[PDB]
């Protein structure tokens, strides 16, 4: 049922590529008449023991998450393990905003914000920290529906602790990380809230490259990690997006509070986003 036969997974193309893994577009087609469903299939390529263990955790995490705003686990395929997910043909939200900017207004962006928030609220209820919340990792289900994706760096909190310390820092872009993550490798639901603030910045700049998080931080900026951390600890933040409502920018600034304790929860952000302009 949730076991997918290798021989019926017809490869079409690559969707994304990583250093130790890749995501491929396939049609699972048992009948062989091209009528079967399209699926996104993740697999490791020449990985080490550490990456295989993480991949086993990722599979079980995603398998247990049930939300309308999180990409759906479909099953597995077995020498080498493969993770089968639903396929969302509209692609990631970053490319979508850039491509369809003229068609999408501020109310649509707030709809996406609300749905991402609800997904993250649900993730926090499962004691799960995403660690890589960004517009590139949000998928478009339809023009009025987005889902959080890419659980490769996701980790569950310890049962009796609200934070997690990463030993070996995974090389993802520094401009979505909270201060404590950069300084001390501390991750939590509150560090995800920081990243959500950057997602709101991404949405309301329509993921424009010229004014991206990196581009704008680099303008404000001896090492790059040490300079970014120095800048944030002085209180310097990303600017208001030009086409952003005042109240939305105020919520971004609360998401970026220096102390994790002073940042609002996704449960407190949700109603604030939904009640805007009513
Ligand atoms: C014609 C151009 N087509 C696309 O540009 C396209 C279409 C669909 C697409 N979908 C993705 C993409 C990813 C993905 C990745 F491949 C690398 C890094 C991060 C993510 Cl979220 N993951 C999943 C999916 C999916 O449907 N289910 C899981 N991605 C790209």
């Amino acid at each position: 049922p949730t076991i997918f036969e290798e021989r019926h997974l017809k490869y079409i193309s690559q969707l994304g590529k990583g250093n130790f893994g890749s995501v491929e577009l396939c049609r699972y087609d048992p009948l062989g008449d091209n009528t079967g469903a399209l699926v996104a299939v993740k697999q490791l390529q020449h990985s080490g023991p550490d990456q295989q263990r993480d991949f086993q955790r990722e599979i079980q995490i995603l398998k247990a998450l049930h939300s309308d705003f999180i990409v759906k686990y479909r099953g597995v395929s077995y020498q080498s393990l493969r993770l089968v997910m639903e396929y969302l043909p509209s692609g990631c939200l970053r490319d979508f905003l850039q491509r369809h900017r003229a068609r999408l207004d501020a109310s649509r962006l707030l709809l996406y914000s609300s749905q991402i928030c609800k997904g993250m609220e649900y993730l926090g209820s499962r004691r799960c920290v995403h660690r890589d919340l960004a517009a590139r990792n949000i998928l478009v289900e339809s023009e009025a529906h987005v889902k959080i994706a890419d659980f490769g760096l996701a980790k569950l909190l310890p049962l009796d602790k609200d934070y997690y310390v990463v030993r070996e820092p995974g090389q993802s872009p520094i401009f979505w990380y909270a201060p404590e993550s950069l300084s001390d490798n501390i991750f939590s639901r509150q560090s995800d809230v920081w990243s959500f603030g950057v997602v709101l910045y991404e949405l309301f700049t329509y993921c424009d490259k010229s004014c991206s998080p990196s581009a704008e931080f680099l303008r404000m900026m001896v090492p790059a990690l040490s300079r970014l951390l120095e800048l944030l600890e002085e209180g310097q933040r990303l600017p208001a997006p030009p086409a952003c409502p005042a109240e939305v920018h105020e919520l971004m600034k609360l998401c970026w509070a220096p102390s994790p304790q002073d940042r609002p929860s996704f449960s407190a952000l949700g109603p604030q986003l939904d009640m805007l302009w009513s």
